[PDB]
């Protein structure tokens, strides 16, 4: 029984693949030991609605927040939402990840590792889905979707507050699909990732991620093929030992002890 299955779960989030950098053992201890108004077609279609406003808005307005991505990455959905699209003053399109820090020190290497990959996998998934590689199927395989199910009121009034008419959830979906890959929409050119102190608003450093995509794709099917039961999860390097100094799993972890 795969661990996707075991812990009941039907997608990934984004940073499900980033915790798991920082150790795949605490992420696995963390999805077995954790510590309906609406429908899953309505809250879909909720995102659909939202990324077919926030297209016409980075293309017009050049600035958009929390855009949703999702796409089968390695035979597993993963999910996930950018803090930030903007063009630059050269035309490139830069995404940005704020990181707030409560105490002024500078972001630990590990700690930076961790984000420099969950921006990669930003990247990884918003170019597939403006390049035509996420399609409507691939969504419904994975989040079971009944297209004939009428969306509730509740979407109808988020839809047509914007002046669009919806149709079912399908036509919702491929218009979605067209707007992504038709509204010349471009890859992100620039991962950026900056840590400010929380108080003083002080900048604790400024990170470029150096975007390769065969090493993002080697290591995301290396932790996919976990979650898919391939191989046994692994904990912590030797030089990283101190990550279980403040773990919750590190009293019961046999990794730690042997
Ligand atoms: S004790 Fe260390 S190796 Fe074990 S789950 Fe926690 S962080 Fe990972
Ligand atoms: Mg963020």
């Amino acid at each position: 029984l795969s661990p996707m299955e075991r812990f009941h779960l039907k997608y990934l989030y984004v940073t499900d693949l980033a915790e798991q950098n920082w150790c795949e053992l605490q992420t696995a201890y963390g999805k077995e030991l954790p510590g309906p108004v609406t429908t899953k077609e309505d809250a879909w279609a909720i995102k659909f609605l939202n990324i077919l406003l926030l297209i016409p808005t980075l293309q017009s307005e050049g600035h958009i927040r929390e855009f949703p991505v999702f796409g089968e990455v390695e035979g597993v959905l993963l999910v996930g939402v950018i803090d930030e699209l903007h063009y630059t003053a050269k035309g490139e399109l830069e995404l940005a990840e704020l990181k707030t820090r409560r105490r002024p020190m500078l972001p630990l290497e590990a700690q930076k590792k961790k984000d420099c990959f969950q921006v990669s996998l930003y990247k990884y998934i918003f170019d597939a889905m403006v390049q035509g590689k996420v399609t409507p199927a691939s969504l419904i395989h994975h989040t079971k979707l009944c297209l004939e199910k009428p969306l509730g009121p509740s979407v109808l009034r988020h839809a047509q507050q914007g002046g669009f008419s919806v149709k079912s959830l399908g036509d919702l979906m491929e218009l979605v699909f067209l707007s992504l890959t038709l509204s010349d929409l471009p890859v992100i050119d620039i991962l950026k990732i900056e840590y400010i102190h929380q108080e003083t608003a002080t900048v604790l450093g400024t990170e470029i991620v150096a975007f390769k995509e065969k090493e993002v794709r080697a290591k995301v099917q290396h932790y996919m093929a976990y979650w898919m039961g391939h191989r046994e999860p692994q904990g912590v390097d030797v030089e990283e030992a101190w990550k279980c100094r403040t773990c919750t799993y590190a009293d019961i972890c046999e990794w730690r002890k042997g």
